[PDB]
């Protein structure tokens, strides 16, 4: 995940940040205080950016030609995942955070299949 | 974990980073090229620091006074965990990586108990 | 402070960042411009976060088991200081920035004693 | 490039970092001092990582479905560019930096065609 | 620009970041949604800070005493440029973004003269 | 120091980071372990870089045109300090860390005068 390569990767890193994104979006419906809303927006932006970075590192550093060969939809899925995270940044609606998580979940299934044997 | 509070924590964040530290240590044992050794040292330093931040965060942002009362040894455990990580930082021996992982696993145990 | 170890520590690093937090809280009371309010919120989150990092570093990298023996309340003190910094992140009230300073002043008092003996 | 979106992007950001990567690799053949070699390796790693981040941001934030439609090789080219930057990180040979630059150059031509009308 | 020295500099790094500042200012004028305004404010602050770092770097790491002698006004220009960027940070008016861009263009002019 | 402006500045931030630089240079003379030498090199690059940021910040965000009028050599002084910090990044010799400190001490002297009048 660090590009040594160390060969340690886990889509859980991207998932956990994306789970924070959604958690924040949900908290934003419960407290209309301007200061709270602003801190939530600041922190959402950061966690969504870290999520994007973890997704991108998987795609660049972990996934290799035989994976792209076996999963020809994987390039586009990764791109759709990043754009869903951007749409989450730009939105207070938890449905957008959830969409990002659903995409990451497709990445995680593919990841673990490639880790098998 | 982002201090909103957002309420999402998982010691897996510390864990995966400390696993990377150990993995890098293991690889340093295999290949003595100076350039590689240096890159491994750079990376190990980053990963260990990240792991420390995650551990420090659980301690300050997740754990609360009722937990420190029920687990009177938790402050020292977290301190020892951070010191273990500093020691893995300073070392190429994967056993130091593993010691940090062992301490993290003690924290994870407590963490999931408090989730019940 | 850099974990080499280099042996250069000073709670002044935590203190100056916590002073910035309090000073930003004080400025927010003087200008209701929503853009200023938002920038102040961005800056206060960052500074408070750096203050927490400096405080954690002292506890993990400077203080050692004999210090914890001699000051059995140091563990809880450091935890309280970080929670006070998080409470100031979440607030516009300078009294919260002050409270974080109060705790930092207690750590600073212990620190300099350990530099004597 | 910041994901507002601000709509300001330029592959020159990724190019300039990748030009530093190569410059460092070339400087590494001229001075065998261990300390110099170490600082060069440290700085190479950083600039290659920033290059990767600029390439990834183009792919995720600037490029859109009609671009991927018109350039069906663009996903793979971006992936090859990132791996070339990783191979540059892992290498003292300026030919690896140059390969990363040749890839970025293909991205830059495509970028500017999509910016036309 | 990375302090090796690597010898690669281009005021385009400051420029593109300051162009992003101005672009964000322009967009703030178009859409008064609070969430959007906040995100624009977050981003503008980051981009402006990055631009400052690039400018400060040219000044310390690229420019040398012979340049400061040939261009006695360069120290003040760079200082003014950083202050312009701080002012764009504090403002939603794209004219402040443009002022910072104008100062950067003065630096770029001098920079390319010294490359000849 | 955070560009709000918040009005909290102290050259002690630059000073403590430059002390770390010098202290790391001194440690490198005491332990020839190649792994230690490399970590010391990593840490010294980072600390020196933070010191340069703190020095630049004072010059850009704290000092103002009347200060530059009263101290016409302040511009060159700040430039010299940053070049001295870069020279210490590039060196193992503590004399270079010391020189960076010497310059910082001169800025600190001017700073506190401007806090009086
Ligand atoms: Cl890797
Ligand atoms: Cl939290
Ligand atoms: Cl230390
Ligand atoms: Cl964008
Ligand atoms: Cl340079
Ligand atoms: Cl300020
Ligand atoms: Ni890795
Ligand atoms: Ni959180
Ligand atoms: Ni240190
Ligand atoms: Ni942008
Ligand atoms: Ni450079
Ligand atoms: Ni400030």
């Amino acid at each position: 995940h660090c590009d040594l390569p160390c060969g340690v990767f886990d889509p859980a890193q991207a998932r956990i940040e994306a789970e924070s994104v959604k958690a924040v979006q949900e908290k934003m419906a419960g407290n209309d205080d301007p200061h709270f809303q602003t801190r939530a927006t600041v922190i959402k932006e950061q966690r969504a950016e870290l999520a994007k970075h973890h997704v991108s590192v998987l795609w660049s550093d972990y996934f290799k030609p035989p994976h792209f060969e076996k999963y020809p939809e994987l390039h586009q899925l990764v791109n759709d995942t990043l754009k869903a995270l951007s749409a989450a940044k730009g939105s207070k609606d938890p449905a957008t955070g959830q969409k990002a998580l659903d995409y990451i979940a497709q990445i995680d299934k593919i990841f673990w299949e490639t880790k098998k044997a």
